[PDB]
């Protein structure tokens, strides 16, 4: 079943990775490497409270973190690091 959302409760430090490297690059690359679909994100939005999420789709399963953030760009990197780490695999970290 690749239905609903997987959540982490994370968030993206860049301080966690080497200068240019991201999450969002990683997970970019690891579906160059298998021969998916590029991910996806769409934005969700709190804007009461100037928030902002991403839910993320690679191979048709949906990431997102628990947690929300101060800019579209940050939640983007926070679903990517979700759909690395839910699947075990490596996201550049330090």
């Amino acid at each position: 079943d690749t239905s609903g959302v997987i959540k982490m409760a994370v968030k993206f430090d860049r301080r966690a990775y080497p200068a240019q490297i991201t999450p969002k690059m990683c997970l970019l690359e690891w579906c160059r490497r298998e021969k998916l679909a590029q991910p996806v994100y769409e934005t969700v939005q709190r804007p009461l409270d100037r928030l902002f999420s991403s839910i993320v789709t690679v191979a048709e399963q949906k990431y997102q973190s628990t947690l929300w953030d101060k800019s579209k760009k940050l939640a983007e990197q926070a679903a990517a690091i979700v759909c690395l780490r839910s699947q075990g695999l490596p996201e550049g970290r330090l």
